[PDB]
Order: C-alpha cells, then structure tokens, then sequence
C-alpha cells in the first residue's frame, strides 16, 4: 500500500537540489524527480494493460508535484489551487461541511473510455477506489449518489441504470451506472487523483487492495452495460 516515507525524502532533497521557489516546469525537469516515480508504480500489481499504467503514472505525477508545491495534505481542505480556469471548468460548489452510495461513472469511447477511481483523501496512501459516499437526512439515494461524484471526483454525471441495494457486513449498499456529463478542471477536493481505467484493468486493481464489495459491483455494472 502507502509510503508518507518518500513524500518527505522526496522533498528534502528537492529543496536541496533546485533553487528556491523552483516552478512546477522546474521540479519535472529534474532527473531525481522521474526516478521515484518509477518506484511506486512497481508497487501496483502486473498485468495492467499498457493505457492504464500510463493513466495512472500520470496520478503518481500529479500526487509527487503536489506534494512538492502545496505540501502534505489535510482532510477538511483538499482543494489543490488553480489559476487559468475558465469558469466552464469549475465544479459549480458553495457547499455545506450504514447506508452507502456507489458510483461506477462510465466515460464515452470518444472522450476516452473506461471508468473514473479515484483515490483516498489520505493522499499519502497509494489507494484507489470508487466514488462512493453516504446519504443526508431524507435524500434520496441518487440526488446522493450524484452529489459525491462532483465533490470527491468532481464530474457531472446522470443515472444509466440503477444496480440496486446489496449488503455488505452491516451496511447496506446502492450502487448506480453513470454516464459523465461533464468533467471539471477544478473541484472541491482537487488534490485527489482521478484516473478512468478500463473494465478489467479497474477489476484487478480493485481486488488488489481487498475491496471486494466495490469488484462486484464493478462486475455488475459492468453487465448491465453490456446488456444496454
């Protein structure tokens, strides 16, 4: 799993080595940087398929800079800041902050393919999962399912087919097949990383850190898009 080890190597030898303020041009550049990486990306299981290895060494990336410029990462304010955004490309939020809500957002061949994981707001650890979430008093399970989507994965999404309620331990879980609307540059929980893997590159990666109710629902949504 996770490493909060090499966030903080990493960064003290990036202080040491670049010039003060150093851009975010300026720590890719540095040779050091593509090395580590490298490292984690072992960590993830063998056998994902060429397009998501690149998806998510895009993620480690985005995780390494970020953490070089913003720093660790706290939970009640993971918005990582963003000038340059046309306000066509910011989650529309003034928000307010067992049963549970479960999303498997599908994106379109066109705008790419496959399904949005995203990761843990703990961002230390190496952790991808799907978007799920937890109802407010009175809300319906889709208004709910659709309201998590744009916050910790910031896309717009509208129902497909509702996969219904299942139970895992003492929970009972109501899962949904999505189709993204829109998908925003700048979200309320920026600093986690979105990643759209195919349907069987998702399935191992799940089951590669034990979240076997999320690999059945991934395997039941999956069907009912195939069964269209």
């Amino acid at each position: 799993v996770k490493l909060e080890n090499i966030l903080t190597i990493f960064v003290q030898r990036a202080k040491a080595k670049l010039p003060q303020g150093f851009t975010a041009a300026a720590l890719g550049n540095w040779k050091g940087f593509s090395r580590r990486v490298d490292t984690v990306m072992e960590h993830y299981p063998k056998g994902l398929s060429e397009k998501a290895i690149k998806e998510l060494r895009t993620a480690e990336t985005k995780r390494f800079t970020d953490y070089a410029m913003l720093g660790p990462s706290d939970k009640y304010n993971l918005l990582r800041p963003m000038q340059g955004v046309d306000e066509a490309m910011i989650a529309p939020n003034l928000v307010s902050l067992r049963s549970v809500v479960c999303n498997v957002v599908m994106r379109s061949e066109a705008e790419g393919g496959g399904i949005l994981l995203i990761s843990s707001s703990k961002l230390d650890k190496q952790d991808f999962i799907l978007p799920k979430g937890g109802l407010e008093k009175g809300e319906i399970a889709y208004g709910a399912a659709k309201r998590e989507v744009l916050e910790e994965g910031g896309v717009k999404v509208k129902k497909l087919k509702e996969l219904g309620v299942t139970l895992v331990g003492d929970k009972t879980y109501e899962s949904f097949l999505m189709r993204s609307k829109k998908v925003y540059e700048q979200w309320s929980e920026s600093r986690r990383l979105r990643v759209w893997l195919p349907w069987d590159d998702a399935i191992l990666l799940l089951k590669a850190n034990k979240h076997d109710e999320m690999v059945e629902i991934v395997k039941q949504a999956r069907a009912a898009a195939a069964a269209k």
